[PDB]
Formats: structure tokens, C-alpha cells, sequence
């Protein structure tokens, strides 16, 4: 049969790294 | 045939940009 | 038949907190 459909969004990335001074 | 079932989670999304000064 | 196609990425992470 035909492929299913695409799977769910990854969740969210984690925060960045802290500013320059 | 009767359609797949659904695919696999996607990934974590990418780290975020840097903070501010 | 087969399985889908995987997902998206997720969302992009927050800035990061201000720099010292």
C-alpha cells in the first residue's frame, strides 16, 4: 500500500548560549 | 492496500542564537 | 504499506540569556 503519513515536529531546541560581554 | 501508519517524531530543533550583549 | 516519512525539526531554540 501507500506510504503513511510524515510523522509529528521534533519538539523545541534548548536555549542559546549567553551574550558577549 | 491500505496506507502506512505515520512516521517517526522529528528531531529536537537547533540550539538558539546567542543572547545579547 | 510503509511507514510515513519522518517529522520536521522542532521549533529553534530561545536567544540566550544577556551576555556579563
Amino acid at each position: 500500500g501507500p506510504p503513511g503519513p510524515p510523522g509529528f515536529p521534533g519538539e523545541r531546541g534548548p536555549p542559546g548560549p549567553p551574550g558577549p560581554p
